[PDB]
């Protein structure tokens, strides 16, 4: 066995509380290096006889990336407190890995030697609103979804979808347009929507705030978007706003105050200034969201900046009863802020999902003191990586896809807002260069994926484009432009999911077939059921072994209702260019 | 390249700020799989300048443990934002490691592949007060330090220092002893002292506090205490008390009213009662300190017991002025409780030091957000085992230091607080069997090790017993009874750590000697000061070879003060059994 590859440290996504009595516990090695694992565990102060009373309990391989195997563990402390190790096999060799190394058999004349988790308290658990795991967001960005209110569209406004966006552009979408076009949305099977900036701004996306306690004029006003809410939720939709924290506006009046009064302005230190007075040339003397001048970042370590914000973030949930905030540039925001931000939410509101803008992995900010969960653009990166762009084989996909799963814990995973494009991406049509054939693909691992997963407006009906601003194009609304093969495809995953929990909430693994290159086959299950689902990632027709045994187990085609039983002890299913088809297991 | 031994995950010991300006990276791989790494840094939005291309800068290898090579690099984002990744370079091939995989080249395209470090925030920075990366602290357990006040002494103590003490003997240790003896103190060279819990309660260690309020009427008075810590202050010398918070006594009054009225009891909340009424056997049927029924645990979690404890916290430190908190039992209280700790302590007097009892790994408590440092038992363990067990060789002891040193953060290893023993350990003496050869050793070597360093009282004049009773005797002032020769080796040693810079601050590095069983060689970094530790860990003369090159080099022999140039290519120097020395390194 390779020591160098094997490895737990105690938190994080190797050790955590899954619930008030319950601890998980991981461990990774080498790939198809180790045969079995057991976990010891025992009180840290249970001895009897002069000996530490503790037992072995074998683990579980949940799956394997690139590299390594990872084993798993549930264990309930006797009195929530525990010491363990791990225990290696391979053959006539042994190992016992622990916090002081590895030994040859299990040391019992002390504690020290043992990994701990000391104290199992429901306060530090991590846990996010449940509500969100059965839900399927939508994401809109306002100035193009439907102009409902043509009297408060921008002047210089140009014809619906009437040309590609600009940078600068404006085609007069508001609030009132989205109301009068959630019935679409009933339809399609959406309960959640996320809206990105709609306070005032005079840019087309919002992202340079002007005031975060007023409703930008050209969207609406508070009565408006009050009506939307009220609207969605009598619709049973839930309502996200975005969280533009990390930095304000050029016109952000405490902003232009110290940009005219530099270093005696009582503004001053809400910024990030390192000179004054302020300048914007050769380049900003002051942080800024990236290199731009128009965004300068706010400083969340100041009393009065973080006491406006925390405003700001109760004052629209408790006024408009929203049910989520997504947090813009989350990662370049500090951990202190974030803690407060989650303590007077959570205090107000303990629905309110919290979810951070972060590209990367984010597992310091899913410890259960900050965020329920941050967008998975990893799992986005990854999907379309194999879907799309066909770059990996189904064996890569599955190594990534367990790889991106791993490094967080289950329960983080559970909440996860999986989304596979946003107004910050290419179109995903047209990151599949027009192919309908490989988004279907797309939007069927998404919605079978655990998780909380959000579409972008109009990927359902086909929309293209290139990346920002290209993918905001206005909403086509014509029944025409629209192509129905992706909109009733999307209706119908949505429709499954609602249906099969394990679809929702289960644990996925992927199964090896013969051809690792195009063929993808996994399986999702919660304990209770097990859906099957088998890809054909090719332009040819494809006959695929599905590796199950066929001992009184029965197969139900959830697309066509079907009921059939397994006899060759490895069915053959057989699947035409791009093809795919999910089956519900009964084991009688 | 063993792709399965190189690691990197951006968060606690692998990325960190050092200080506002100063990012620190560190990567492990397969100990001499890897012959260069080079770090591949820039802004993540260098693109928008077209700045499209990595700035490189080498990595050094720190050091290395049983298994792997660590390596280290300081960087200072020019805007305090980084995105990076690693060139590995092995005689088999040269790949680029990122938070995607790895590749054999330096992705071209503009895909996100790399490990983040978003922003550096001041208010996140890890942080210890300064000052006690300078001090040496002594440990006492008051009831046997002196009894300096007979008239308070516990009915039926035993005559001073007259037989072994018992869980349950009393001698009358108190306050004014420790007044008494504060010269004795001075001349050793002490500037801070650690006393364990001094609130009354009905035990000789007063781990079952009756009131958290009250000074033990057995140790003195809060005018007494009052005294104890000015004359302290005007010595030089900081106080630190014993915070015992995860449980109280068995008669503290809040606990004697539930144990009274049970379920009916206003308090039935602040402790973790699982039955009622209360029982004591065959375990308490609530949860307590192991199962030690006169120890309760407290709910942290009830606000409430929070408010009492954190107005406990902040009296003594309010209106005493004392200068840290040991936190006992620190890890079995919740995150939120010490968060909450150290934002109110803080607050009241940011120089309070606030050390956890945490016997094993801590990082989750040494973030920045919780505490400043932990007792250092790890370092405990692997200095006996090498110096007084004698149960590892010189290479695998330098393994470990490398070990438990790499896993944490540079700036929390400075602040970290390391001891030898205490009243939960056997005495050092008796565990070197006697040798107070042995012990000289260790002290040489907790005093040249970078951090906060902690004495037990009575181990520099030799003390000895086994573990709790036995390591609580009597101090012994008499000095017919006192070794001298060990006492004036520590009063030395403390001398010279308060001259040179690099034992209480520098960096650590291991040289390996040929015969690398016994003979331990390392030296201290902090600029270019550097200080050479030699020593001959075994019972027979030893001539070890001085690697150390004579290039306009100069050696000080810190014990006598003897300067001379250095020889050729290595001097050798001649040490009797268990011998050592000292060089302060010139380069000229
Ligand atoms: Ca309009
Ligand atoms: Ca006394
Ligand atoms: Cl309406």
């Amino acid at each position: 066995m390779r020591k160098e590859a094997i490895y737990h440290r105690p938190a994080d996504n190797f050790a955590y509380a899954y619930d008030s009595e319950t601890l998980h516990l991981r461990l990774r090695t080498k790939k198809d290096d180790i045969d079995r694992v057991e976990l010891l565990h025992g009180d840290p102060y249970d001895w009897q006889n002069g000996a530490w009373q503790f037992q072995m309990m074998p683990m579980r391989k949940t799956g394997s990336d690139e590299l390594f195997d990872y084993w798993f563990a549930e264990v309930k402390p006797p009195y929530r407190r525990l010491r363990y190790g791990f225990v290696l096999y391979s053959g006539e060799e042994k190992l016992v890995y622990t916090e002081k190394g590895f030994y040859f058999e299990v040391p019992t004349d002390d504690t020290a030697y043992y990994f701990c988790f000391p104290f199992l308290h429901r306060v530090d658990l991590f846990e996010a609103p449940d509500w969100v795991k059965d839900t399927v967001w939508y994401q809109i960005f306002p100035e193009r979804f439907a102009n409902g209110n043509p009297s408060i569209s921008p002047e210089g406004s140009r014809p619906w979808g009437s040309e590609d966006p600009t940078p600068t552009s404006f085609f007069g979408g508001d609030l009132q347009g989205i109301i009068d076009h959630l019935d679409y949305l009933v339809d399609l099977g959406i309960t959640g929507i996320y809206l990105t900036p709609i306070f005032r701004s005079p840019s087309n996306h919002k992202y340079d705030t002007a005031d975060y306690f007023e409703v930008d004029p050209h969207f609406g006003d508070k009565e408006t978007l009050k009506t939307l809410i009220d609207r969605c939720h009598e619709k049973g939709i839930r309502v996200m706003l975005d969280a533009v924290f990390n930095h304000c506006g050029y016109e952000f009046a405490p902003f232009q105050d110290v940009w005219k009064n530099g270093e005696s302005s009582k503004y001053k230190d809400w910024f990030h200034i390192h000179e004054f007075p302020l300048q914007t040339e050769p380049r900003p003397n002051y942080d800024t969201f990236a290199f731009v001048p128009q965004m300068p970042k706010l400083n969340t370590a100041n009393p009065e900046v973080k006491r406006y914000l925390l405003d700001v973030a109760t004052y629209w949930i408790r006024e408009f009863d929203i049910d989520g905030w997504r947090l813009d540039v989350a990662n370049e925001i500090d951990h202190e802020f974030w803690r407060e931000f989650r303590q007077e939410v959570k205090a107000l509101k303990p629905d309110v999902y919290i979810l951070g803008e972060i590209w990367h992995d984010a597992m310091p900010w899913l410890r259960g003191d900050q965020f329920d969960a941050v967008m998975n653009y990893p799992f986005t990166d990854g999907v379309l990586r194999f879907f799309a762009k066909e770059e990996i084989s189904a064996r890569q996909f599955a190594n990534q896809m367990m790889h991106v799963l791993h490094s967080y814990p289950n329960n983080v995973n559970e909440a996860a807002f999986n989304l596979l494009g946003s107004h910050d991406t290419s179109r995903i049509l047209t990151v599949c260069g027009g192919d309908i054939r490989k988004v279907k693909l797309l939007f069927l691992f998404q919605l079978t994926f655990t998780g909380s997963p959000c579409i972008y407006y109009g990927d359902e009906i086909g929309m293209t484009g290139g990346n920002d601003p290209e993918c905001r194009k206005c909403m086509v609304w014509d029944p025409m432009q629209q192509n129905k093969e992706l909109h009733q495809h999307v209706k119908q995953l949505i429709a499954l999911r609602k249906q099969y929990r394990s679809l929702r909430r289960g644990e996925i693994s992927f199964l090896h077939a013969d051809d690792e290159m195009n063929y993808l086959i996994y399986k999702k299950t919660d304990g209770d059921e097990t859906v099957l689902v088998i890809i054909n990632r090719s332009d040819q027709k494809a006959d695929i072994p599905i590796p199950l045994d066929a001992r009184g187990t029965w197969l139900v085609n959830l697309l066509t209702g079907e009921r059939f039983a397994a006899e060759a002890e490895t069915l053959c299913t057989s699947l035409p260019p791009y093809g795919f088809v999910l089956y519900a297991i009964e084991h009688w």
